C-alpha cells in the first residue's frame, strides 16, 4: 500500500496549563484517517509581531516559542501535541496571532505502507479561534512553477511556508547575518546583483528565468491578505536583496536613512509596484 497525499489539518488548539495543546487530524487522498505517524513534529511554534511594532515603518515579522515532538496518538487519525518546554523566551503574548508549522516526514507506517512528507502552517488568536490578523503574502503554489513538488527547495523542507517559519527576522538577526531572513534570501537567491551561500554563487541561471518579475510569485489571492505588501512594505532589510549597491546607513547611493520610517512617504506602492513591471 502507499498514501499518494498526507493531508494535515489542525482541528484544535487549546491553552491550559498555558502552553497550547494542538490537535492534528491526518488523512489520505481519498480523506480516510492516517493512523501510526510516527514522526510528525510541531516543527515551528511563533507569533506575529504586528506591522509597525518592532519600529516604524517594520514589516510584521514571526517570534519564536520553540517547537514539539512529543505527541499522543489518538487511534483514529488525530493526534494531539504538548510542549515540554513552550515559550523558553518568556514572550508569549495572547494578543498576537499564533502560528503553528506541523510536518510529517516520509516514512512508512506499522503495516509497511509507505507515506509521503506533508507540511502546513495554520494561524490562530491567542486563544486558538480564528487569527484576527496575518501576513500571508504568497503561497508554495508559485515555487511549484519552477521547483519539483515534494522534493526539498535547497534543504529542510519542500514548502514555503516551513521555510518562511524558521528563516525569520529574529534568527537571520540572531545570527548576524541579516540577508538569511527569508525575505531577503528568497530575492537574492533568484537575483545576480550579489551571490549568496558557502559556494558565492552568482544566480544567473535563476536570474535569466525569473528576470525579477515580482509576479512569478507575488500573486492575488483571497487566502492571501497581504499578497500587496511587495509593493505596499518597502524596508531597507528586503529592498536591499537586490539593491545591493545602496548604503542607507552612511548615504551612499541614496539619501541617508536611519530607518524604515519613511520609505513609504515617497515609495508609494503604485510607484513600486509601475516601476518593477515590465
Ligand atoms: C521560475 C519562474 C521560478 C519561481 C517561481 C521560483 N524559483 Fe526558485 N529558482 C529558480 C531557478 C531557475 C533557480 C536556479 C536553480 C539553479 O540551479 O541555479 C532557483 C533557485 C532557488 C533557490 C536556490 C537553489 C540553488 O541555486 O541551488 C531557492 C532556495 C529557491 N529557488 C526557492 C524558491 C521558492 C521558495 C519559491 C517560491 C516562493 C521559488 N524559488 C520560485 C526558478 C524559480
Ligand atoms: C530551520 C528549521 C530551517 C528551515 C525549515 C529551513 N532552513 Fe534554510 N537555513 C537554515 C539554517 C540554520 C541556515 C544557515 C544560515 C547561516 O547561518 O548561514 C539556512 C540556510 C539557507 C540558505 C543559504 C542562505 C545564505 O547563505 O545566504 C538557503 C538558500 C536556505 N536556507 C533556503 C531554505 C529554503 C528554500 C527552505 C524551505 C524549503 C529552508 N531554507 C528551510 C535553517 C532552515
Ligand atoms: C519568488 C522567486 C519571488 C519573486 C520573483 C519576488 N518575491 Fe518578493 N517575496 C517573496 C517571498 C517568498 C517573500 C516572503 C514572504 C513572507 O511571508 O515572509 C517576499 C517578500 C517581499 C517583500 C516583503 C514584504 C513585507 O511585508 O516585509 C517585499 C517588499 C517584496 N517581496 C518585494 C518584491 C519585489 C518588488 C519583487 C520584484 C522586483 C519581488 N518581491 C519578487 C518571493 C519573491
Ligand atoms: C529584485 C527581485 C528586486 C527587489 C526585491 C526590488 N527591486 Fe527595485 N528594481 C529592480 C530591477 C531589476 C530594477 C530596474 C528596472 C528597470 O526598468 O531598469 C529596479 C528598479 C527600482 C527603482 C528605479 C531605480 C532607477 O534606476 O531609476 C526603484 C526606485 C526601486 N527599484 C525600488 C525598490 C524598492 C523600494 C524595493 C523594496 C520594496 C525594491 N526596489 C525591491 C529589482 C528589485
Ligand atoms: C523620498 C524623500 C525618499 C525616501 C524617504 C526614500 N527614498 Fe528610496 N529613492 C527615492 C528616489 C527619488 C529614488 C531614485 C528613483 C530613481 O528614479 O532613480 C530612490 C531610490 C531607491 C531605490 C533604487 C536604488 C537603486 O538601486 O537605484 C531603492 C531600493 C530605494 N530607494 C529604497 C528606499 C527604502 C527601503 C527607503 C526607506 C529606508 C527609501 N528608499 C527612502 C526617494 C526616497
Ligand atoms: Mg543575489
Amino acid at each position: 500500500g502507499s498514501i499518494q497525499t498526507l493531508n494535515l489539518d489542525i482541528t484544535k488548539v487549546s491553552y491550559e496549563n498555558g502552553a497550547p495543546m494542538v490537535t492534528v487530524f491526518a488523512t489520505n487522498e481519498a480523506d480516510m484517517p492516517v493512523i501510526g505517524l510516527a514522526n510528525l513534529e510541531i516543527k515551528k511554534a511563533l507569533q506575529l509581531i504586528p506591522e509597525g511594532a518592532t519600529g516604524p515603518g517594520n514589516s510584521a515579522n514571526w517570534q519564536g516559542l520553540g517547537s514539539s515532538k512529543s505527541y499522543v496518538d489518538n487511534k483514529n487519525g488525530s493526534y494531539t501535541f504538548k510542549f515540554d518546554a513552550f515559550d523558553s523566551n518568556k514572550v508569549f503574548n495572547a494578543q498576537l496571532t499564533q502560528r503553528f508549522n506541523v510536518v510529517s516526514a516520509a516514512g512508512k507506517l506499522a503495516d509497511g505502507t509507505t507515506v509521503p512528507v506533508a507540511e502546513m502552517v495554520e494561524d490562530f488568536d491567542g486563544q486558538g479561534n480564528a487569527p484576527q490578523y496575518t501576513k500571508n503574502i504568497v503561497s508554495h503554489e508559485v515555487c511549484a512553477s519552477c521547483h519539483v513538488e515534494g522534493e526539498k527547495i535547497y534543504h529542510q523542507a519542500t514548502e514555503v511556508e516551513t521555510c518562511i517559519s524558521c528563516h525569520t527576522q529574529e534568527f537571520a538577526d540572531g545570527r548576524g547575518k541579516p540577508h538569511v531572513a527569508f525575505s531577503h534570501l528568497i530575492h537574492n537567491v533568484h537575483n545576480a546583483n550579489k551571490a549568496w551561500g558557502k559556494d558565492n554563487k552568482i544566480p544567473t541561471v535563476a536570474q535569466n528565468i525569473v528576470q525579477d518579475n515580482c509576479q512569478v510569485c507575488h500573486v492575488e489571492s483571497d487566502m492571501l491578505t497581504e499578497a500587496k505588501n511587495w509593493s505596499r512594505i518597502p524596508t531597507m532589510e528586503v529592498c536591499s536583496s537586490c539593491h545591493v549597491d545602496i548604503d542607507f546607513a552612511a548615504g551612499k547611493g541614496h539619501s541617508q536613512q536611519l530607518d524604515n520610517s519613511n520609505c513609504i512617504a515617497c515609495h508609494n506602492s503604485d510607484w513600486t509596484a509601475e516601476l518593477h513591471t515590465a
